[PDB]
């Protein structure tokens, strides 16, 4: 029971599948019909079954007696949480098996996403998509919403001929699918997305489900995928889900991506041209491993997710794109870790953070992906990765389909590598990686040679104040632009000019060039790409591409009233998960 969040006895009670019986109705903005648990007790003397909900309507609750017989029980909707929502009892015959709750969901439900025909590509049809994490499944399937219960699922799902629907699971059009997921799964990897969608395949288990606008340009930018899974199989083990789609949503999607199995939620903004945001793909087809395959028993745990996603990520770039590809993304990354670290409450910094019975959304940073990545980095160049990565395959393989907790997987690391290969790593070290704020200090601090023959470069003294603009630039990748742009000086104020007219980072098609380029504008008072920032800011939702440049543009009074009159703009069409943080950020 290491786990808040949850009413959910998963003490006494276990549910080990789910039968939803859920019809798609987007005038009321509601999937209605029912969630049929099948259950499994530990205790002999009677007990409740306790379910998480949110803004769920409860019709009527049935369950299987020792008979099989569906008889009604009674049911108590406890009072709303702010956070938790509201508990569910339902008052169940003594070890019932089954149990048939029939509700709707409601359009407020936290965990979906009703874009409307106009919110979409294709301007004629709307779209439905789900995001169940951290705790969001409840919002539309009244369940133990917990990481420490895994349960299948089928799906019986209704939709509007001419409107597709899609699952994370099996999908064997009219607007009657039903859907199969035959393997266990943690509730906030239940994902839907219902649409008008269209289907091109890549390779034998790889494909594509997008707005036909993004179709093609999609196909052929992830036509790579398929490396990423034979490479990482090599590494890591068999990609135990059979296939892997990706399903590009509208460009309101407040993330860059959800590991949904079988179908992954990418966001438009990744389809650039040239494959360079592309690892966020190895990044999601890394969760098929760390936070699907073995997954955190609860909130505090999620290190053991994005961490070891975050180390699995890079590896899989190594292996298809090359070491020097690889690590020039490790710095980018460790870049922002430490200036992360800087801007953040040094609790947080923690890897097996405390929520403080925060949101398990507010309570979110970049920490445990790239700290926990150099925290198995740092395993790594300990070892060895004959070393390493057999012990990394056996944990895998080993805790299959099944929950783990920080506790148990330092028990682990110490059974399987620190003790078994005794001597090298100490217990202090084990201890202080997860445990304490900041980083080690002797942590890994991954270099990049390119990178850094730019930082040589970007010495152009007080500006064409030794050399022009005769740099490499014809040669610079998207990391190594984001180098330059990043380390940057942040006193060219005005002093800025021949660098945008010359590169034009302003109109940059590749959107993190955008980002990276308006931030240290804002910064430096560029002021001059405030206009292109705008239509920027109103235009994608991505929270990770429009917050840090809220919190910035938020710092200087003056400054800080545009944002609130572009974000009032921009705030209709966002994602719930994205007004809530720049509701914040912005006072
Ligand atoms: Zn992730």
């Amino acid at each position: 029971l290491t786990d808040a969040y949850t009413y959910a006895n998963y003490d006494q009670v276990k549910a080990t599948h789910v039968y939803l019986d859920l019809n798609v109705d987007f005038d009321k903005k509601s999937l209605s019909g029912f969630a049929e648990l099948s259950l499994d007790w530990f205790t002999d003397n009677k007990a409740p079954l306790i379910l998480d909900t949110r803004d769920l309507v409860i019709h009527r609750v049935m369950a299987k007696n020792s008979q099989g017989q569906w008889v009604k029980v009674n049911y108590d909707l406890a009072k709303r949480d702010d956070v938790l929502g509201s508990k569910l009892t339902i008052n169940t015959p003594l070890n019932a098996k089954k149990v048939r709750v029939y509700y709707n969901s409601t359009e407020k439900a936290t965990g979906l996403q009703w874009l409307s025909a106009e919110q979409t590509a294709g301007k004629e049809k709307p779209f439905l998509f789900s995001q169940n994490q951290a705790i969001h499944a409840r919002s539309w399937i009244p369940i133990q919403d917990t990481p420490s219960v895994r349960v299948t699922y089928t799906a019986r799902i209704t939709t509007d001929k001419d409107l597709l629907a899609v699952m994370s699971a099996n999908n064997e059009r009219d607007g009657d699918y039903f859907f199969s997921m035959p393997q266990a799964i943690p509730p906030y990897l239940i994902a839907i997305g219902v649409g008008d969608l269209e289907f091109k395949a890549m390779s034998h288990q790889t494909g594509i489900y997008a707005e036909s606008y993004i179709l093609d340009a999609a196909v052929a930018e992830f036509d790579d995928t398929q490396a990423m899974i034979d490479k990482a199989e090599q590494m890591y083990g068999k990609y135990r889900w059979g296939r892997y789609d990706l399903l590009m949503l509208p460009p309101s999607f407040p993330f860059g991506g959800m590991e949904n199995p079988r179908l992954s939620f990418i966001t438009p903004t990744v389809v650039a041209g040239d494959k360079s945001l592309v690892n966020l793909i190895a990044h999601e087809l890394a969760h098929s491993w760390s936070g699907n395959l073995v997954t955190n028993e609860s909130w505090r745990d999620l290190w053991l997710n994005e961490g070891f996603t975050s180390y699995v990520e890079n590896r899989i770039m190594e292996a298809v794109f090359g070491t020097d590809r690889a690590v020039m993304e490790q710095a980018l990354g460790a870049q922002d870790l430490n200036a992360e670290i800087l801007e953040l409450d040094a609790s947080d910094t923690q890897l097996y953070i405390d929520l403080k019975g925060r949101d398990p959304d507010d309570a979110f940073s970049g920490v445990p992906y790239v700290k926990g990545q150099l925290f198995l980095m740092y395993l790594e160049e300990k070892f060895g990765r004959e070393r390493f990565d057999a012990f990394v395959l056996e944990y895998f393989d080993s805790h299959a389909f099944q929950s783990l907790g920080t506790d148990n997987f330092v028990k682990y690391l110490k059974a399987n590598l620190t003790d078994k290969y005794p001597n090298i790593v100490s217990d202090n070290e084990i201890n202080e990686w997860i445990f304490k704020a900041g980083l080690p200090s002797y942590a890994p601090q991954p270099t990049s040679n390119a990178f850094k023959v730019i930082d040589k470069q970007i010495n152009q003294l007080v500006t064409d104040e030794l050399t022009l603009e005769q740099l490499p630039t014809a040669q610079w990748t998207l990391h190594e632009w984001l180098h330059f742009i990043n380390n940057l000086p942040v006193d060219l104020d005005h002093q800025m000019v021949n660098l945008d007219k010359a590169f034009d980072l302003t109109n940059s098609s590749n959107a993190e060039i955008a980002h990276a380029w308006y931030l240290l504008s804002v910064r430096a008072d560029y002021k001059e790409v405030y206009p292109a920032m705008a239509k920027y800011l109103k235009s994608i939702g991505r929270r990770k591409l429009i917050v840090p440049l809220y919190k910035e543009l938020a710092k200087n009074a003056e400054s800080k009233a545009w944002a609130v009159e572009v974000y009032k703009q921009a705030r209709p069409g966002y994602h719930g998960l994205a007004q809530g943080t720049v509701d914040g950020v912005l006072k």
